[PDB]
This record gives C-alpha cells, sequence and structure tokens, in this order.
C-alpha cells in the first residue's frame, strides 16, 4: 500500500502578520501586496479541503520584525498561529529575544500546538520550570497513522539572542538521533525533523541522521524552487532538495524563504514502512490572487487598532528607494545602511557638552542589522512603524575607541566567508573600504582610508594600524557580537550611547527630505 502526507510548512516569518510589499516592507499598493496570516489561512484550507492527510509546521523565528512584535510581544504569535491550526512549531533563534520569559508566557504558554526543540537542554532551576512546555519530539496523529516531529534549534543561538545561562544548546546531530531511534522503538516509522539550524544544517542532517524522512528547515532565509521562479527570489537549489543519506536513502530537504511570502509545500508518498517512495511540490506564491481569509483579516484589523499610534505621525520623508534588503546590504554598500551611519554619526554631534565624541566621523554597522527596506512611492513617507522594521533589535549606537589594527582586523572579519549572506558584512561612514575577494580570509582588504580626526579638514588618509581611531557602531558590535571577538576584547573605551530607533527618527526628522545614495564607501577589485 501507499500513504500520501502533505506537508505545509512556514519559516522566519518575522512578525509580518499582515499582508506586505513584494520586498516584504509595509504594504501600501494593497492591489500588488503579498503574504499574512489571512491569505495564508485561505491557502491552508484550500489545501485541508484537497488533501486528507496534512500537517501545518513551522520552522522558527516567528518572533521579532515588526511593530506587532513590539507591542504584542508574542501573543499576536500564539494567537494568529492558532487560529491558523499549526500542527507544530520549531523554536527558532528569535523566539529568546524577549528572554526565557518572553518565550514561555506569551507562546509557549498560550499555544495550541507543540513547540520542539530536541537539542536545547534546560538546566538548573529553569528545568522544572519550563518542563513540558517544549517538547524533543511530538508523535501526531494523521489519520489512522502516526507521523514523529522531532525539533531542532541553531547552536549559534546563544551569540545571536537571549537564552540565558540556564539553557545549553547542544549540536543538533548528537542531539537528534537518540530521539529519532527512541522514536524507532515506539514503532513510529515516519519521522520529519522540523528545525532552525539553516539550509547547508539540514542537509548534514538528511545525510548523517539515521531514520529521518523529511527535513524541513529555516533561518538561512533559503528559497527553493523547482522550475521558473515566480518572484525576485533566486532558487538556491530544486524543490525539494534531495539529500542521499549515508544509510542509503533519499531525504527531501525543504525550505520557504521568509516573511510569510510563501506557503511550503511538499506532498510525500509513504510505504507501509515509512518510507520516502516519492516526494514533490514547490513552495506557493502567497499574491493577490490569493484573497485575504474574511474572518481572519477582521480579526487582524481588531489587533490592528492599538499599533496605529505608530503609523500616523510622520518622521519625514524619502525620495529613494531605501534598500535595506539582505541581498544588498550583506553583499555590497547599501544605501540605508550609509543613511543610518550618517544617523548615527550625525545625532552624535548633538552632544556638544560631552567633550570626548564631539568630533567622531566613523561608523561601522553589521548588514545582518538592517532587517527591511523603506519605499519611496506614496510620497515616500517614512512612519515609526517604518522604522520598527528597519531595526527592529531595539539596541544602543555605542562609541568605542579602537586601535588601527583592531579595525583592520574588524574589516577582515566582515568578508572572511563572503558569499553566503552572512551579517558580519560591514556597512559604513567616515570610512573607504576596498576589498580584493581573489585574496585568502584574512587578507582580503587591499584599501582602508578613514577620516582624519587631529586635522582641521577632514580628509580621507590610510588607516595606520598603531594609530588610535573613535568609532560609532552597534552595542551588539561592541560586546563582541557578529564574530568580532577582536572589539571585544581589543577596545580601548567603550560608552553607551542613545537607542537605535531614536537615532535614526531625530536624523530623519532633522533632514525633512532624505536621499541617500550609494557613493563607493565599499568597492572590490
Ligand atoms: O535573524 P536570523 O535570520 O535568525 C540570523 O541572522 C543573524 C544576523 O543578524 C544580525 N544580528 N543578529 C543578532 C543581532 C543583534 N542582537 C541580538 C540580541 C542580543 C541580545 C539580546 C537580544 C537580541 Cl535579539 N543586534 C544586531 Cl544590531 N544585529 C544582530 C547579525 O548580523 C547576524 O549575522
Ligand atoms: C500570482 O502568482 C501566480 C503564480 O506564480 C502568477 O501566475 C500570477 O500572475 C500572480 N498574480 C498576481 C501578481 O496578481
Ligand atoms: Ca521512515
Ligand atoms: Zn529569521
Ligand atoms: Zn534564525
Amino acid at each position: 500500500s501507499m500513504w500520501e502526507l502533505t506537508i505545509l510548512h512556514t519559516n522566519d516569518v518575522h512578525s509580518r502578520l499582515e499582508q506586505t510589499s513584494e520586498d516584504s516592507s509595509k504594504c501600501v499598493d494593497a492591489s500588488r501586496c503579498m503574504g499574512g496570516v489571512a491569505r495564508l489561512f485561505t491557502k491552508v484550507q484550500q489545501i485541508r479541503r484537497a488533501e486528507p492527510n496534512v500537517l501545518l509546521l513551522d520552522a522558527g523565528d516567528q518572533y521579532q520584525g515588526t511593530i506587532w512584535f513590539t507591542v504584542y510581544k508574542g501573543a499576536e504569535v500564539a494567537h494568529f498561529m492558532n487560529a491558523l491550526r499549526y500542527d507544530a512549531m520549531a523554536l527558532g533563534n528569535h523566539e529568546f529575544d524577549n528572554g526565557v520569559e518572553g518565550l514561555i508566557e506569551p507562546l509557549l504558554k498560550e499555544a495550541k500546538f507543540p513547540i520542539l526543540s530536541a537539542n536545547i537542554k534546560a538546566k538548573g532551576p529553569l528545568a522544572s520550570q519550563i518542563s513540558g512546555l517544549y517538547l524533543p519530539y511530538k508523535v501526531l496523529p494523521v489519520g489512522d497513522e502516526v507521523v514523529g516531529i522531532v525539533g531542532y534549534t541553531s547552536k549559534e543561538t546563544p551569540f545571536l539572542s537571549n537564552p540565558g545561562t540556564n539553557l545549553v544548546f547542544e549540536d543538533e546531530i548528537t542531539a537528534l538521533q537518540p530521539e529519532v531511534d527512541k522514536l524507532k522503538t515506539l514503532n513510529v516509522n515516519k519521522i520529519i525533523a522540523l528545525g532552525h539550524s539553516g539550509f547547508e544544517m539540514d542537509k548534514l542532517i538528511a545525510q548523517k541522521v539515521r531514520g529521518v524522512d523529511v527535513v524541513v528547515g529555516g533561518h538561512s532565509n533559503t528559497f527553493l524552487y523547482t522550475g521558473n521562479p515566480p518572484s525576485k527570489e533566486v532558487p538556491a537549489g530544486k524543490y525539494p532538495f534531495i539529500v542521499t543519506s549515508d544509510d542509503g536513502r533519499k531525504v527531501p530537504v525543504v525550505q520557504a524563504y521568509a516573511f510569510g511570502k510563501y506557503l511550503g509545500y511538499l506532498k510525500i508518498e509513504f510505504d507501509e514502512r515509512g518510507n520516502v517512495i516519492s516526494s514533490h511540490g514547490n513552495p506557493i506564491l502567497l499574491n493577490s490572487s490569493i484573497p485575504e481569509d474574511p474572518s481572519i483579516k477582521a480579526d487582524i484589523n481588531k489587533w490592528r487598532i492599538k499599533l496605529d499610534d505608530y503609523s500616523t505621525q510622520e518622521l519625514g520623508k524619502t525620495i529613494v528607494y531605501l534598500d535595506g534588503s539582505s541581498q544588498s546590504c550583506r553583499f555590497r554598500e547599501c544605501n540605508m545602511g550609509n543613511l543610518i551611519c550618517d544617523a548615527m554619526i550625525n545625532n552624535n554631534l548633538r552632544h556638544t557638552d560631552e567633550m570626548f565624541w564631539n568630533h567622531v566621523s566613523m561608523c561601522i554597522l553589521n548588514g545582518g542589522g538592517i532587517r527591511s527596506p523603506i519605499d519611496e512611492r506614496n510620497d515616500g513617507t517614512i512612519t515609526w512603524e517604518n522604522l520598527a522594521a528597519v531595526l527592529p533589535f531595539g539596541g544602543t549606537f555605542d562609541l568605542v575607541q579602537l586601535k588601527g589594527s583592531t579595525l583592520k582586523k574588524a574589516f577582515e572579519h566582515s568578508v572572511h566567508r563572503y558569499g553566503q549572506s552572512t551579517g558580519e558584512f560591514l556597512q559604513v561612514g567616515g570610512i573607504h573600504v576596498v576589498y580584493d575577494l581573489s585574496r585568502k580570509p584574512g587578507d582580503r582588504v587591499v584599501k582602508l582610508d578613514v577620516l582624519c580626526t587631529k586635522c582641521r579638514v577632514p580628509s580621507y588618509d590610510p588607516l595606520k594600524m598603531d594609530e588610535v581611531y573613535k568609532v560609532i557602531l552597534p552595542n551588539f558590535l561592541a560586546n563582541g557580537g557578529d564574530g568580532f571577538q577582536m572589539i571585544k576584547d581589543e577596545l580601548l573605551r567603550h560608552d553607551s550611547g542613545d537607542q537605535d530607533i531614536n537615532v535614526v527618527s531625530t536624523y530623519i526628522s532633522k533632514m525633512k527630505v532624505i536621499y541617500p545614495a550609494v557613493e563607493g564607501r565599499i568597492k572590490f577589485s
């Protein structure tokens, strides 16, 4: 006999509860808007009504991304994931943004579906407090069968969030294998690994973890597609991505990009012993052709009311596209990057009573901290909401005194694994950097000119290794985030500065009309 399972899946929704523009920014032209829970619901229901055996799965990073999360703090996530009748979720690295308390009380206690992570181990007083609220696996009934779903979360989570020192993030493969074996001994022949580690780790899992039939991932924002893709996202491989396992089997790996723009859709065809005979599908583009469900939309609008406080007051206006996309800001100079740094610099110079930092002209900004673009087409209005999506962490723009040799080392770190859309890539201000990627990591920086401080007229002179420089940057980087160990360890002074979003709102309010360009601050050769 045969048994067909349809896996529906989302990942990295990032609090895009409402429908959004093509590029994930705030929705304005509703006729061309995409995604959102209301639209998703409609599509999920069409599938549920057509297919008898269906599972709806999330692979983490529902938390953090828009004012939805700033205001409702995870309660919106639980509430609307419950309304969509999610079958399971894997804990993501952003689910630990508001601490463990901020995971437990809004989400884990209010979610009506199992929330999973096998490689997160609770220790000390936390263990008994959190016992049962998340699980390593869940065995779900699906018709006359059962499907084991085993959870995992990125080992990078303690460096990217706030899980605390009571949670230990074990290696995924080590953590998973006993759980998958345990399931086998419980006569569970169909096993899905749902987790939040990235496409590369998902592939390793499929290869290395005996017993796993399917891997449904997230974290890396990977778009997979079989055929001609329906939008601007460039596929990284076929959907499903077939990994050939060490134990001689074809294991489908899947992911569904990000921002609720696509619903992932995989039909698995199983035998009576839970082996994958075949699988096919593609991620479904959630566009205007799919109507928003009326009930969910009405419910969204009810919850929306509280949020409209953050959209009312126009801070200012842009007359250019503010390119805060991952694809620009992690790979090259992006004008949103330049806007944010110029604001960091400018706002700091307002504090004239402070003697030490009032000629600071140099800025570095982790591109991965830039989380949304802003559109210029509705008279390019900029509200607080628009700004919250760009900078959703709520950190500070701190001030550091760094040696020249430290900065060279940071800019070397900035491109040490270039090509993988990682967040360490540095947007800059008062700095003209030139990379040669043909060279090896640790020696990719061929030119690094910075603005002189001890000079009457500021010009760009070469960074000297033994000179000392004053730089403005996010506290995340100052605290040694994004693997910038050299900053934390080699900084000479570190002063806590102003709140990130306030700095950029204050700047925009001051300027009225903004038009940041790409000027050749970061060049390649
Ligand atoms: O998003 P994901 O697809 O799950 C993985 O993205 C990874 C990238 O995001 C950036 N990042 N990560 C974290 C991060 C932070 N504070 C994290 C943080 C620290 C303490 C408390 C709460 C939080 Cl929330 N602050 C900035 Cl200003 N930037 C950041 C990096 O650039 C990295 O490479
Ligand atoms: C929605 O996506 C489908 C499938 O890619 C496409 O054929 C259709 O034109 C799209 N409709 C829009 C953008 O209105
Ligand atoms: Ca099996
Ligand atoms: Zn994410
Ligand atoms: Zn993530």
